[PDB]
């Protein structure tokens, strides 16, 4: 099925938000198929923001994705991309629905808990770039009671 | 700060506790170091379980741990092997306190949920066979609020 990249970022991890965050995704059916702690380097950033590149404060940007550890992940289902847009909320937490990611926990754009993939191009690129080109399939144990 | 190697079981995955579990390590203060989805080989369930090799039980077992993925975390924390231990409960999850991961969700000993590791000794030998050589310092981001 259609997977999408999801990246806890470093102050999310650093206010104990995991378990919180993984809820969502578990409870909406999708279905965990890569998981990776990793320091974010500076060069990986960079290109994973690239089409952020012309935008101001773009050093400060990536400069706050690398404070800390994030948690790197694929989850796999259908719609998944949509779905984990609509789970996570509008880039501003002040203009995220209540009961989304960035909605119940974010403050500001620049510390907005995570990120998720815009569209299935960039979740493929996302994914070969933090995580391999080698993630393995996953069983849709419960497919029949999802779909 | 010492570390432990836990693993949710294949069935624990399927059953969507995911969250649930990581909830009750990232509450008790101990730090997330390293993740790793895996669908186990037998050679590395053969050394893991080698101690249990002549048991009735034992390719049964393997089996059932090769039937899904399972999720490999490593925890970080002072006493994290002792700490890891009591959140899971004992073996038998009938045996295991209620408010223990075994005690609340578990029903048969072979379906018990999770592994942690019983010493530092295995833990180590555990991180090494199941994540790697080179986990990366972690930053214990509030230790002075916990320990």
């Amino acid at each position: 099925m259609e997977r999408t990249f999801i990246m806890i970022k470093p102050d999310a991890i650093k206010r104990r938000l995991i378990s919180r965050i993984i809820q969502r995704f578990e409870e909406k059916g999708l279905y965990l198929a890569a998981s990776k702690c990793v320091i974010p380097k500076r060069e990986v950033l960079e290109t994973h923001y690239s089409h952020l590149s012309s935008m101001p404060f773009f050093s400060e940007m990536v400069e706050d994705m690398m404070s800390g550890m994030v948690l790197a992940m694929v989850w796999v289902g259908k719609d998944a991309v949509s779905i984990g847009r609509k789970l996570i909320g509008e880039t501003n937490p002040q203009a995220a629905s209540v009961g989304t990611i960035r909605g119940d926990y974010g403050v500001s754009t620049g510390k907005n808990i995570i990120h998720g993939s815009d569209c299935v191009e960039n979740a493929e690129k996302e994914i070969k770039l933090w995580i391999g080109d080698d993630v393995q399939p996953v069983s849709f144990f419960d497919k029949e009671w999802i779909y």
